């Protein structure tokens, strides 16, 4: 009925092209390459503060459902 499909296609673009798993995971370094990709810079106090909080599936290995809900909300 009503959903945001332009940029969430785009995310998941970049995601399965920078992939660690396939199309499921990116690695911790991947997360800040894909935000370049898009549209936001990777700073010290956004990279510390979104894996911190938002957290990391295996060690360093951020995965797509926890990961579209701070991208979409922060970079919209």
């Amino acid at each position: 009925a009503f959903l945001s499909e332009e940029m969430i296609a785009e995310f998941k673009a970049a995601f399965d092209m920078f992939d660690a798993d396939g199309g499921g995971d990116i690695s911790t370094k991947e997360l800040g390459t894909v935000m370049r990709m898009l549209g936001q810079n990777p700073t010290k106090e956004e990279l510390d503060a979104i894996i911190e909080e938002v957290d990391e599936d295996g060690s360093g290995t951020i995965d797509f459902e926890e990961f579209l809900v701070m991208m979409v909300r922060q970079m919209k």
